[PDB]
């Protein structure tokens, strides 16, 4: 038992990180089979991140110009290419590291491991959620970028991030492995307005069931709601509206704990109108978002 | 910016994995150089676990009856001895994927990342303190046994903690590699006291200067306080009594931030008399207390 904000081992995905230099900036690589992804803003100079011409800066940039090295060994670059807002560098040797992989696009509320690195090293490794404003609350200082984003199932790495950028208000925005970013945000160094941030109703429910399952059940109640009749509370607390895709989704948690979805949601109408009243639910004195129905159930029956 | 419970890169660690069974048990071990090390509960079965005599246990097992296996591949066990609570099977293959380790036994408040395994396979990495009453709060189920917890110093993994039990209380004990048990624990299926725990008040003061890095400064108030006023109220919070020593150790932050340390006690005093009035610090209802004054440091600076 016990329930931890846990990450995905971060082994297949520190293998192919690699340092990518262009003039001075330097940033992460994501080293893939014979190709190194990483932020297109490695191009760029302070002058240029207020409004950058990308089309025109990579013009003046050669493959002999980006300096990519894995380890201590360099990588010899062939091609250079730039798919929306990223790189991809071909190189003449494949990783024989790369584990094996998929590019996918996350939805918001999904969670994902981050590992941060520097100069192609990797300092650690955390689990978060793409808030549902498409923006992450990670930790990322200058260096971090080309970091990624990934899920594993099995054997299968799943690259769903690239950071890219902080905004004015310390939260991070960045793209998916063909260079589409999560949101309306650019990589321009402009003020860009991360949308109205929502709790992730469902992430919530499915750590309520977690909390359930090991024990901390103080908050269960008497009482039971309708879809309708939660949503009005939880448009008012600025959670997510819950639809019956996200209760089909929590049906196992619901059977095996024996308790019923709009059960689990009237406790949360409680949570929400009432508070905690100085109480804690798995160790946490606020409401948990950042955990799956997926999550729960991997944590809780121990899928390696 | 941004600050995360962020765990280690566990890719050092996922390479030493392996499974062991003897009998009809099957946990974890630690494969570095030619030795594999597991709990010595390995060789009981559910009778045995209620009072098990160890040395009378381990004398009908042969090396043919451990079986080791790494990902696929069968190790051949030649030697096997019990040291403390660990067994160390030694086998006939040095694993090729073994970094530079050391073996070290941490102090109650010092922090670790845990990589949690079933079946000799990665799950899932988490960052967790060792608590001052030597137990560890983690997420561990059946077949986690055998788990590591470590440190990583650029290259060496300093091994720390090797998962043996979960105690009635759902709390989690166990060994350093050398299979000493933090605090008064025996390896034994029987109700075990864990000591009164308390707040690690480095950690919370650590995570406070982390809290002013990255912007949260709403609980920092124009009073200030002595070392001794400050541990009459951390005595009656349950508190560890604030040292020198700890003092000293937050010196480099204290530096960075210009708040001497017993300005930041003054905050933390009122927070522990006031409590936090629904606001939030890091993203945080409570005070943490499982960042060392290191972590905040490694953190805030991208030490990779
Ligand atoms: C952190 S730095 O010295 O400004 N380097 C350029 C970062 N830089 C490139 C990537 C795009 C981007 C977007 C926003 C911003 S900010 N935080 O609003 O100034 C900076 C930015
Ligand atoms: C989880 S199990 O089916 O009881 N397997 C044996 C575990 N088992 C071996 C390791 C030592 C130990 C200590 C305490 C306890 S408990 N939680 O108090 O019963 C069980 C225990």
């Amino acid at each position: 038992s016990g329930f931890r904000k846990m990450a995905f081992p971060s082994g297949k995905v520190e293998g192919c990180m690699v340092q990518v230099t262009c003039g001075t900036t330097t940033l992460n690589g994501l080293w893939l089979d014979d190709v190194v992804y990483c932020p297109r803003h490695v191009i760029c100079t302070s002058e240029d991140m207020l409004n950058p011409n990308y089309e025109d800066l990579l013009i003046r940039k050669s493959n002999h110009n980006f300096l990519v090295q894995a380890g201590n060994v360099q990588l010899r670059v062939i091609g250079h290419s730039m798919q929306n807002c990223v790189l991809k560098l071909k190189v003449d040797t494949a990783n024989p590291k790369t584990p094996k992989y998929k590019f996918v696009r996350i939805q918001p509320g999904q969670t994902f491991s981050v590992l941060a690195c520097y100069n192609g090293s990797p300092s650690g490794v955390y689990q978060c959620a793409m808030r549902p404003n498409f923006t992450i609350k990670g930790s990322f200082l200058n260096g971090s970028c080309g970091s990624v984003g990934f899920n594993i199932d099995y054997d299968c790495v799943s690259f769903c991030y690239m950071h890219h950028m902080e905004l004015p208000t310390g939260v991070h925005a960045g793209t998916d492995l063909e260079g589409n970013f999560y949101g309306p945000f650019v990589d321009r160094q402009t003020a860009q307005a991360a949308g109205t941030d929502t709790t992730i109703t469902v992430n919530v429910l499915a750590w309520l069931y977690a909390a359930v399952i090991n024990g901390d059940r103080w908050f269960l109640n008497r009482f039971t709601t309708t879809l309708n009749d939660f949503n009005l509370v939880a448009m008012k607390y600025n959670y997510e509206p819950l639809t019956q895709d996200h209760v089909d989704i929590l049906g196992p948690l619901s059977a095996q704990t024996g308790i019923a979805v709009l059960d689990m949601c009237a406790s949360l109408k409680e949570l929400l109108q009432n508070g905690m009243n100085g109480r804690t639910i798995l160790g946490s004195a606020l409401l948990e978002d950042e955990f799956t129905p997926f999550d729960v159930v991997r944590q809780c029956s121990g899928v390696t």
